[PDB]
C-alpha cells in the first residue's frame, strides 16, 4: 500500500512510520513545508502508525533528537515516538478490510488529516488548535499537548485495568477533535476501508 505523506505546515516536520518493532519503509524522513514523501507499507501490516516530529537535529549518521515524537534519536524510526504525538493508525488486510483512525491517546503535536486516495470509505481529521488551547497541566514544555496518562501515570488515565471512563482531560481532546480517540476506551472512530486501499497523511491540512 502507498501512503503519500504531505507536509502542509509552514514549518519543517520529520515524518515517521513504524509498527512498533520495525520501521515501515525507511521509517522516517525530513519534510520541508510543502514537500511530499510516498512510502510503501507491506500488505497485512497490523498496528502501524505515522506521525510528525518537530524541532529535530540529526547528524550525518542519522542520530539525534526531536522535541516531539522522538523515536530513540533516530532519523529513520524503528520504534514508536515519544509523546506528545498526534497518531495516524492503521491495520491493513485484516480479514479483507483495512482499518484507519486518528488518536490523541499519546497527545497532540501537529494537526493531521488521514484519508484514503482510493474509493470506498471516508477520511478522518484532527485539525483543531489543540496546542493553543491545551489545558495548562497538559502543556508539554518541550512543545505540544500531552495526554493525561503521560503526565499523571494513573490507572484511570492509562486504562491499565481495562475499566476506565472519560475524564476532564480526555473530554478536552474530544471536544476539539470529535473524530479522534481521546482515551483508550473511547467510543471508536475507526473507519473501515476496502482491503488494500491507499492513503494520504496531510500535516496541517487547514
Amino acid at each position: 500500500a502507498t501512503f503519500e505523506i504531505v507536509n502542509r505546515c509552514s514549518y519543517t516536520v520529520w515524518a515517521a512510520a513504524s509498527k512498533g518493532d520495525a520501521a515501515l519503509d525507511a521509517g522516517g524522513r525530513q519534510l520541508n513545508s510543502g514537500e511530499s514523501w510516498t512510502i510503501n507499507v507491506e500488505p497485512g501490516t497490523n498496528g502501524g502508525k505515522i506521525w510528525a516530529r518537530t524541532d529535530c537535529y540529526f547528524d550525518d549518521s542519522g542520530s539525534g533528537i526531536c522535541k516531539t515524537g522522538d523515536c530513540g534519536g533516530l532519523l529513520r524510526c524503528k520504534r514508536f515516538g515519544r509523546p506528545p504525538t498526534t497518531l495516524a493508525e492503521f491495520s491493513l488486510n485484516q480479514y479483507g478490510k483495512d482499518y484507519i483512525d486518528i488518536s490523541n491517546i499519546k497527545g497532540f503535536n501537529v494537526p493531521m488529516n488521514f484519508s484514503p486516495t482510493t474509493r470506498g470509505c471516508r477520511g478522518v481529521r484532527c485539525a483543531a488548535d489543540i496546542v493553543g488551547q491545551c489545558p495548562a497541566k497538559l502543556k508539554a514544555p518541550g512543545g505540544g499537548c500531552n495526554d493525561a496518562c503521560t503526565v499523571f501515570q494513573t490507572s484511570e488515565y492509562c486504562c491499565t485495568t481495562g475499566k476506565c471512563g472519560p475524564t476532564e482531560y480526555s473530554r478536552f481532546f474530544k471536544r476539539l477533535c470529535p473524530d479522534a480517540f481521546s482515551y483508550v476506551l473511547d467510543k471508536p472512530t475507526t473507519v473501515t476501508c476496502p482491503g488494500s486501499s491507499n492513503y494520504r497523511v496531510t500535516f496541517c491540512p487547514t
